[PDB]
């Protein structure tokens, strides 16, 4: 049959989909959601043998465990245990594109389990097996007899074993094929793995049972009153005495309850459903569900006899909330949302695609702790627990069908094909059927990157049709097709149009106003967080706030998909595309997260948190205005803290309780503020603190902040009585300067500061030189390949221009003596293939005070690409334990990504000054620094810097962070100016114009001295 | 042109049509039709099938068509003749002036139907004037309405020819047979003869 | 596999639907709507034998002609030939309602044909068979080997015989089932044939 190469066959003997069941035989266990003796896990120790093809399967396996088989834990991905390689491919199908066939050598997993079954289970009732997730297809045998088959790796497949099991010991046989006609719909940009990756369990249901149930909650105008409506269906023999009771609880308190016998309303000339019943319950003053306050109720559904005898009970958490689009806005409970979302794949560094509760909880808390209120399931139904969690912690969820055919040419090749309508429809209908009762799910998604075909319009309609409570969206075909209720583009820019043919990505502000358009616009993917990225994140947030119909978006994405690899010392290292011998592959492109695979945050995470704040602030006079962006709660777990400092030295500070209504404002008047004892800039910092712990946070959690410069007092005080005089020692080779226990040596041929001494100690491992390039960030690189270059990528424009090869030619080097100073003047050129790229003109002024004043004037030819940076750099001889500075921090920050950093005085261990991205690049910079401290050294001015043990060269020469080696000394990069980093997308130049170094003339000045 | 889909005998009518598990089968009946017949100028309207209630499968199929072939309106009578799966109010046997307010799926006077609150679609009876035996009593009354009301755009009489079959007596004398005559049981007796013309094309 | 008791299976190996084709190899003929050498009729005299259930059919019929078979005309309805009776039922299904199952005694029509195929058809291109109307479901074999399966008694079912035929004489075998899961979709008020 090779059912695996036929899209007309998606399953065989597979039972219908339905909401999560547990078949409790006690109502109370039901209400409290405790375990049920009728739902068993068969997770754990199973037998597994690997094969290259189904045809090689010893037909003996059927009846007898094979010996070569090993014992492995399940769920699991066999790639995770070493039988074979996981593959990282983005778009390119991992198999030759020739629908519906799959390759002849098709890695086949032979799973088998010997287990015992309670005859009590068999004497009555029905016993079904449940596979939460099998990647990509499988055949099932039980005691040597064939049971059935199933596809769609991301939804539960269930079979009735009632007639195949026997009293006692039994054997399950499972043949999982890596590839099937299903893979065609599974082209997601993630690792390609296989096996029984989700739970396996057994469910015992009575013969007469509840087979499906739907919960709806409708409201009046001010949401002061609701009707809970619950539709219940059954299987088994109908009887007059059969009953259904639906009751509703707010914890221990029974809020409402209703009972009816089976028998629906007349629906057609043929009558109605004998086997269904709809109960309706009034609820007054419902406590409403939102991501702000995740209020839930408990719904219990009992199937019982008229005498009162319970048959079984099913149940679910209920959230009273309405989702609707009105007058172009997406409303929740009558209020317009502002989606602070993130896309999140199910990925575990060691477990591959197997998920666990710990991990889930860990993700959610981080999410919440970072002011995220929503998540999109990119790009398939998640493990069932995710939803229970989102329900309870409170997150708005976008549930997406497991349909992605990005590798087809053109993209809607299968989706416009009626022969693919059935397989597609099941990926959508079975999702809806299983998840429809969860209140965290507020929007359905038809899938991802499948173009737009007629199959989508049909499926868009079935949904609206079956569940009118939630909008439907889909981004393929242009992001605004007839198959989406929301304009949901991916990577559309804030002000910048990107008019691609057929599917242009307009500027979001402009997209809203296109002639005739009236929908809301929430991006399904934005701010690609690859590597050192998130540049311009604030520009999105500003627009979202300014434009009502701009409703937020989902950043791409939560976590890096790097897997763990161990070296010969059995030391772990984070791996990506190709490190498994997998090819072709997409290298580092599977790493785009705000956190490392281990859940350690990347610096960008902080930027997201700040932009996504729920309180806005305004300053005026001694007046601070806090405005709440919450739509439903009052600031009942918040207090405001304020501090005033002078150049980091603390002056005053205090706290005031916050009490803001959702959408309201509060004015906090500040106390008369003492003036200060000297020059400098005062700065005001406010922060919002949550005094008490919550389900997702600890007491003292800071949820927001902001800063403002207050008054400033310029120093006018004139230095002091130069104590001594630097002496200049001119040789035909060097300009030498001496003052006390210090010496500076300037090479007359190079024109640079070759060496500096303190005591008899050399300070430099390499001369101080201007630097104009950076070890390329993911965003600078884009798609550019060494075999296929992207000449448009920043890296390429730079290389091609000779920026990384430019050479310093001295133009002039002079030394002069001043009343109390020694002054060296230099002029340098940086050429390439006969053109002058840049011209650097400096002055070095050494005074009796022993400070070296540096003045830099650079010229950059108009026709050369704008440089990564404009600064100086040197390898210090020294290595010290700490870095202290006064400026923006504490974390890494760049020009287009520095809103969340605060100006103050910071101090960290040298290592915190280096960001360990898997794909090494320029990293760890700090902007707006007025003073920098290291070893006995001090630099002052207005600049940006990074400091670590890695040269830019080594970084740009290295590909995995684990191959980096601490150089001798310390690398110091101090910039007058640094190029923004971009991030709108990581596949084309995305650095905004205002972050480009195109002024042509640049001027910076520094003072280096000693302590 | 009408899809080969009719599930009349289900209880309730839409049992299968509302069943996602039956969408695939249903869809091939709709998609394969359109794919074969879409270049015929004579085909002016597509129909989703007959007496199968109104299921979600209908609304999805309705959209597929509107989406692949906008050139033609799509109609369907099930579930009360004016649901969201029909561009045309296409009732079967709604009377001229008389309402027949059956529950869930009433059949309004056609004159009345057009102007129900909110309604604006044209109305063309998908079946009317059941021509069984000595029938067509009141035919003129429909015509009268058709001509006076712009939005009352006609209808398809039920139906063209009796579905009688030939059987032979002891002399080989052919006679017209109906339900039950072939020893078939259960059967609907003469209900299979409702045309304007005898099975041999001779006019009634 | 009992494909006829599963709405999940409505066809096997069937070619995609399309507007009427004739593959004219002369443009002017095409213009005139004249007959095409590439579009041949199989209508006419065939071999047929009735069975009470698919389980009663002899494997031998796949390989060779049933000597009990009669020679009948195709197309046709086997009830019109008296092999069994046609049923007039309006609303009530002619079979018990227990989807997607069908009765075990399920009248089966074994049709067969020995036909010619010119080598010119086989040297190049593709040779497909087209059944405009098979009620209600069927399996097809060509020269003893299984080709595919189909449902929907009212649209054409097309299969590629390219790899099954041989120049010269060839034998088709069609096993038609009276009832199938597709019967649930065919409850029209008319004779059941
Ligand atoms: O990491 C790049 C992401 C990733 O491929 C997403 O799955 C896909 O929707 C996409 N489209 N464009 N960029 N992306
Ligand atoms: O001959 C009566 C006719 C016939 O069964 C039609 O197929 C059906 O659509 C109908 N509905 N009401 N009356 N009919
Ligand atoms: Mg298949
Ligand atoms: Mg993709
Ligand atoms: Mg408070
Ligand atoms: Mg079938
Ligand atoms: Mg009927
Ligand atoms: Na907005
Ligand atoms: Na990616
Ligand atoms: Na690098
Ligand atoms: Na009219
Ligand atoms: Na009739």
């Amino acid at each position: 049959r090779r059912d695996w190469e036929n899209p007309g066959v998606t399953q065989l003997n597979r039972l219908a989909a339905h909401p999560p069941f547990a078949s409790w035989r006690n109502s109370e266990e039901a209400r409290t959601d405790r375990p049920s003796q009728q739902l068993r896990s068969l997770n754990g120790e199973w037998r597994f043998a690997w094969f290259p093809a189904p045809e090689a399967v010893p037909e003996s396996w059927l009846e007898c465990d094979l010996p070569e088989a090993d014992t492995v834990v399940v769920p699991s991905n066999w790639q995770m245990h070493g039988y074979d390689a996981p593959i990282y491919t983005n778009v390119t199908y991992p198999i030759t594109v020739n629908p519906p066939f799959v390759p002849t050598e098709n890695p086949t997993g032979c799973y088998s389990l010997t287990f015992n079954v309670d005859e009590s289970w068999l004497q009555e009732g029905q016993t079904r097996i449940i596979f939460d997730g099998v990647n990509s297809a499988f055949h099932l045998w039980c005691n040597g007899r064939w049971v059935g088959y199933g596809q769609d790796s991301r939804l539960p497949s269930e079979f009735d074993l009632s007639a195949f099991l026997r009293a006692g010991e039994n054997r399950l046989a499972v043949m999982v094929l890596r590839w099937s006609d299903g893979s065609y719909l599974e082209d997601q940009d993630m690792w390609r793995m296989s096996g029984i990756f989700r739970d396996v369990s057994l469910l015992h249901k009575p013969t007469t049972q509840i087979s499906d149930f739907h919960v709806a909650t409708r409201f009046n105008d001010d949401f002061s009153r609701a009707v809970l409506e619950a539709e219940v269906q059954m299987c088994g023999e109908l009887r007059d005495y059969l009953r259904v009771t639906v009751s509703l609880w707010q914890g221990e308190t029974q809020v409402a309850s209703g009972t009816a016998p089976f028998g629906g309303e007349i629906i057609d000339e043929r009558g109605g459903y004998a086997d269904r019943v709809t109960l309706r319950l009034n609820v007054e003053n419902p406590k409403l569900w939102s991501a702000e306050i995740p209020n839930l109720y408990r719904a219990v559904v009992e199937l019982h006899t008229a005498d009162g005898t319970l048959i079984e009970a099913e149940a679910c958490d209920v959230g009273f909330r309405e989702v609707r689009i009105e007058n172009g806005l997406l409303l929740l409970n009558g209020k317009p949302l502002l989606i602070r979302g993130v896309n999140r794949h199910e990925h575990h560094p060691l477990h591959g695609q197997v998920m666990d509760e710990q991990t889930m909880v860990q993700d959610i808390l981080l999410m919440k702790q970072n002011n995220f209120n929503a998540v999109r399931c990119s790009h398939y139904p998640n493990h069932p627990l995710w939803y229970t969690l989102c329900d309870r912690y409170g997150l708005y969820v976008v549930d997406e069908a497991n349909i992605e055919t990005h590798g087809m040419v053109p993209m809607n090749r299968l989706t416009d094909d009626p022969r693919w309508l059935p397989a597609m429809s099941e990926r959508v209908t079975r999702m809806v059927q299983r998840d429809r009762n969860h209140p965290s799910v507020i929007i359905w998604s038809l899938g991802n990157e499948s173009g737009h075909g007629a199959n989508h319009d049909a499926l868009y309609r079935w949904i609206k049709s079956v569940d009118p409570s939630r909008p439907v969206q889909y981004e393929g075909g242009g992001a605004d097709t007839t198959a989406t209720d929301i304009i949901c583009p991916m990577y559309a820019r804030v002000d910048e149009d990107q008019p691609f043919p057929a599917v242009p990505k307009w500027s979001i502000k402009k997209w809203l106003s296109l002639p005739g358009e009236t929908r809301p616009l929430i991006l399904c993917e934005y701010a690609h967080a690859m590597g050192n990225s998130l540049g311009g994140f604030a520009k999105y947030w500003q627009a979202f706030r300014q434009y009502p119909r701009l409703q937020g978006g989902f950043v791409w994405d939560w976590v890096d998909q790097s897997l763990i690899k161990y070296d010969e010392n059995g030391n772990p290292w984070s791996a990506y595309g190709g490190d498994f011998g997998d090819t072709p592959n997409d290298r580092q492109f599977c790493m785009n997260g705000l956190v490392f695979a281990d859940r350690t945050p990347h610096p960008a995470l902080t930027e997201a948190k700040h932009q996504q704040q729920f309180f806005q602030f305004r300053l005026s006079g001694q007046t601070i205005e806090v405005t709440s962006e919450y739509l439903f709660r009052h600031s009942d777990n918040e207090l405001l803290h304020w501090m005033v400092a002078l150049d980091g030295k603390p002056l005053a500070s205090g706290e005031v309780p916050l009490d803001v209504a959702p959408q309201g404002k509060q004015l906090i008047e500040l106390p008369e503020l003492p003036q200060p004892e000297s020059a400098g800039q005062l700065w005001l910092t406010v922060r919002v603190v949550q005094p008490n712990a919550t389900a997702w946070s600890e007491a003292g959690h800071i949820s927001a902040w902001q800063q403002w410069r207050l008054a400033e007092n310029l120093s006018v005080t004139l230095p002091a009585a130069s104590h001594a005089i630097p002496h200049l020692t001119t040789s035909e080779m060097d300009f030498c300067i001496e003052l006390g226990n210090k010496r500076w040596q300037f090479n007359r041929q190079s024109g640079f500061l070759s060496q500096m001494w303190i005591g008899d100690k050399k300070q430099l491992l390499t001369p101080l030189r201007d630097q104009f390039t950076r070890a390329p960030l993911d965003n600078d690189i884009g798609v550019s390949e060494a075999t296929r270059i992207d000449p448009n990528a920043w890296v390429e424009r730079w290389k091609a221009a000779g920026h990384y090869q430019a050479e310093a030619a001295l133009l002039q080097c002079t030394a002069d003596t001043l009343a109390d100073a020694v002054l060296i003047t230099t002029a340098h050129a940086w050429q390439h293939q006969g053109k002058t790229l840049f011209i650097s003109r400096k002055t070095y002024r050494i005074d009796g005070s022993g400070q070296m004043a540096i003045t830099v004037d650079v010229e950059v030819a108009s026709d050369t690409p704008h440089p990564a940076r404009i600064g100086l750099n040197c390898q210090l001889a020294q290595v010290a334990e700490r870095v202290n500075w006064l400026g923006l921090g504490p974390q890494e920050n760049y020009p287009d990504r520095l809103t969340a950093a605060c100006f103050d005085r910071w101090d960290l261990p040298l290592s915190d000054m280096y960001t360990p991205y898997v794909f090494p690049s320029e990293n760890g910079l700090r902007c707006g620094t007025r003073e920098l401290n290291y070893g006995p050294h001090q630099w002052r001015g207005d600049f940006q810097f990074n400091i670590s043990r890695y040269s830019q060269q080594q970084l740009m020469e290295t590909s995995h962070r684990h191959l980096l080696h601490a150089e001798e000394g310390t690398w110091l990069n101090i910039d007058g100016f640094h190029m923004g980093i971009g991030g709108d997308d990581s596949w084309s130049p995305s650095v905004s114009a205002e972050f480009q170094l195109s002024a042509g003339r640049y001027h910076y000045q520094l003072v280096w001295c000693q302590k």
